[PDB]
């Protein structure tokens, strides 16, 4: 597998803040955008099987990974439409032309998705894997952690998170069949080792998903790029993952629907990234060949 990270951290600023990405090699990009509670390490095992067919980028979002903190930090701070307005800006910022290929996971989907709809004649190409498809009901979400997201969508979330930090130590590592090493955890806490603030992007998250038509706000977003992709002619690899977590059930079977996408499956829970590294580069390699022939 490998702990180390892809590439040389790059850094630029964005609405008076300091973003980090990876961005190596030429051509038309390949946009990797990880979720919650991730960052652009997330991707590193897969993208180096995209190595010379096209650039290389994968994004820290705002407050994570090595992008700067959204100073004050507090209960109203990192919403999906705060997230949108730095990402916008950054990928603006990064001059990436009009053939780009999307490969998303949780809210990078979510993210990636709207993007999308907003600049279809850009996109070349969309792959993804355990995303927020569409708004969901609590039904919808898997058994084993409902009572915790629920925990985190009240009150009590503060403690379990910006206290506690257990999206990074104890959901993370929950959701992924491997045993992680010392220093893949060091990466992932790394943005989140002081208790407080530093941790809220962790906890804002969970509160945006677009659960039983709350947040509203998210959830006409993801109805309308739901709505979109169900529609949308754009090629798509959709890695579907055995047991999976969050693309399941009915959000799979919709999913399934989407127009000309070409489906794989494996092995892996939700950050199946950690899982199945090789299977996943693999296939977005033989996608991405698919989409740029000689
Ligand atoms: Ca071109
Ligand atoms: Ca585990
Ligand atoms: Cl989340």
């Amino acid at each position: 597998l490998g702990a180390k990270p892809f590439g040389e951290k790059k850094f630029i600023e964005i609405k008076g803040r300091r973003m980090a990405y990876i961005d190596e090699g030429t051509g038309d990009p390949i946009l990797f955008q990880h979720g919650n509670p991730t960052s652009s390490y997330l991707w590193r095992n897969i993208m180096p099987h995209c190595a010379g067919l096209g650039r290389l980028i994968a994004c820290d979002l705002i407050g994570m990974g090595d992008s700067d903190k959204l100073d004050p930090s507090g209960p109203e701070r990192y919403a999906y439409a705060e997230h949108r307005d730095y990402l916008d800006a950054l990928w603006e910022a990064l001059d990436l032309g009009d053939r780009v290929v999307l490969v998303v996971h949780d809210w990078g989907s979510a993210l990636g998705f709207d993007w999308a709809r907003r600049h279809r004649e850009r996109v070349q190409g969309i792959a993804y894997m355990e995303a927020i498809a569409m708004p969901i009901e609590w039904a919808d979400f898997p058994e084993q952690d409902r009572d915790l997201f629920q925990a985190f969508r009240s009150q009590a979330g503060e403690e379990l998170v910006l206290q506690d930090n257990v999206f990074v130590e104890q959901v993370l590592p929950g959701l992924i069949l491997r045993p992680l090493s010392e220093a893949e955890m060091a990466a992932y806490r790394e943005p989140f080792l002081a208790a407080g603030e530093a941790r809220r992007p962790t906890l804002s998250w969970p509160r945006q998903i677009p659960i039983a038509g709350t947040p509203a706000d998210v959830v006409a977003i993801a109805r309308d790029y739901a709505g979109w992709l169900s529609e949308s002619p754009i090629p798509k690899l959709f890695i579907n993952a055995e047991p999976g977590a969050l693309t399941t059930g009915r959000m799979r079977d919709f999913c399934r629907t989407w127009p000309n996408q070409t489906e794989i499956t494996v092995a892996g829970a939700h950050f199946i990234q950690e899982d199945s590294p090789d299977e996943i580069g693999a296939a977005i390699a033989a996608f991405v060949r698919r989409l740029r022939p000689a």
